[PDB]
């Protein structure tokens, strides 16, 4: 009853992103219980225009989290051009793994909308904490190829 050692084990344990995308002819998915920086140096192509949802796949497991948010800042050459908030919810602990869809989105269409994105994602709560924060890219084309 008086542990001598602590489990460590996060309350919150944010395990991946998932770009659910039907037209892709490939896996788009980023295992975030690895390294984080290697995602720096590879790249989510998708086809311009095309409907994709983001998946977080977290674990919430043993305290109940409140008013769960997942940011995105997306940046083009540099410079952020791009800050989305999405409302994940209050979520209880579980054994089962949680995964959390954003609305039907679109990957951007045109001249000045293809070229190399680069998002850094913060997957956060009501008292601000940081569960998983990490950068990943996305490079928009005219086709999959």
């Amino acid at each position: 009853v008086a542990v001598s050692a602590d489990p460590n084990v996060p309350n919150v344990v944010v395990t991946g992103l998932t770009l659910v995308c039907s037209s892709a002819p490939g896996p788009l998915e980023l295992d975030l219980t690895g390294d984080l920086e290697s995602f720096k140096k590879q790249s989510f192509v998708l086809k311009e225009g095309v409907e994709y949802r983001i998946k977080i796949s977290f674990r919430v497991n043993r305290e109940i989290v409140s008013g769960m948010k997942y940011i995105e800042h997306t940046y083009r050459k540099g410079v952020k051009i791009d800050k989305t908030d999405y409302m994940v919810g209050s979520y209880g602990p579980r054994a089962e793994e949680y995964e959390f869809l954003t609305p039907v989105e679109e990957a951007p269409k045109g001249m000045l909308a293809r070229g190399s994105y680069s998002i850094k994602s913060r997957f956060t709560d009501d008292d601000k904490t940081d569960h998983l924060s990490w950068e990943w890219n996305l490079t928009i084309k005219k086709d999959w190829k």
